[PDB]
């Protein structure tokens, strides 16, 4: 199939009853009201090579992992996965340094979890993670700088900030994707004025810790199905990776931030999609910030 036309969840402005906060990981977020717009998502299977991190802000690569068990967070963190991703991402970006910080495992079906969690209070967390079915970038420009100075030692962050740096997510499915694929939006098809600084809060270890804080970009709805240039690749497997630029310090033409969203298709079948996304800092220490 060459494309789908599907409903996407975009920003509801507070003056029309929109919330200020994304309560990431919670049952409530699945009941959040949005500005829904139908958008066209173009299938790029057979045409991956025409997308790259500099122009569009994303790239599909051939890359195998020796890891098949993503359920144990600590086991992922202590194994070879992070080093695998770092070596690959260093080679694709021509970077001088790559720091792999963390990952998120996704394995819950959105529809099934909606049905399962009907009696769950809003701020209760799901038993694992749903697909990210809303249009966002993981870090704002401010969010990107917060993440640098919290995930790196302060002295390194001060130094590396002086040279070009980016945040890139590496998205890999556990097995062939036959439901709820991930869509990525051409960085150039969204304008600065459509981007809105939005608190993302995750109530981990409530009540012993304050929710984990991030500053993401929410996105204003388009006026047309094709104004935002949406893209996915069908049947993506564990032998493939999607690199998504959340942030780049470069202020020339270079793609700086990619709105992404999961979406259901009418052809969805099989076991719930599962994926991991690993958040990486990329450094070119031989380049102006
Ligand atoms: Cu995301």
């Amino acid at each position: 199939k060459p494309y789908y036309d599907v409903e996407f969840n975009y920003r509801l402005d507070p003056r029309d009853g929109g919330d200020e906060v994304i309560w990431g990981g919670t049952v409530g977020l699945m009941r959040r009201k949005y500005e829904t717009r139908t958008v066209r998502i173009n299938n790029e299977r057979g045409n991956e090579h025409n997308f790259n991190l500099d122009t569009h802000g994303f790239a599909w690569v051939k890359h195998k992992t020796s890891v098949t068990e993503f359920a144990d967070y600590l086991a992922i963190r202590q194994g070879p996965y992070y080093g695998e991703v770092a070596e690959m991402l260093k080679r694709v970006t021509g970077a001088t340094k790559v720091h792999v910080i963390g990952h998120l495992h996704r394995s819950l079906n959105y529809n099934d979890t909606t049905e399962e969690e009907k009696n769950a209070p809003d701020m209760t967390m799901t038993k694992g993670q749903t697909p990210g079915r809303f249009v966002h970038v993981d870090q704002s420009y401010q969010g990107a700088v917060r993440r640098l100075y919290l995930d790196l030692p302060q002295e390194e962050a001060r130094r590396l900030e002086k040279t070009r740096w980016a945040i890139i997510n590496v998205w890999r499915p556990v097995r062939k994707v036959t439901n709820e694929p991930l869509a990525v939006c051409d960085a150039r098809s969204v304008r600065e004025d459509e981007l809105f600084n939005t608190l993302h809060l995750v109530p981990m270890r409530w009540p012993d810790a304050a929710p984990q804080e991030n500053q993401m970009w929410a996105v204003a709805p388009p006026k047309t199905p094709t104004q935002h240039k949406w893209h996915y690749v069908s049947g993506m497997t564990e032998d493939e990776a999607l690199l998504i630029k959340m942030f780049d310090s470069k202020k020339d033409g270079t793609a700086r931030r990619v709105p992404h969203s999961s979406f259901p298709t009418p052809d969805d079948f099989g076991e719930p999609r599962a994926s991991t996304e690993t958040r990486c800092f990329v450094f070119w220490e031989d380049q102006e910030a």
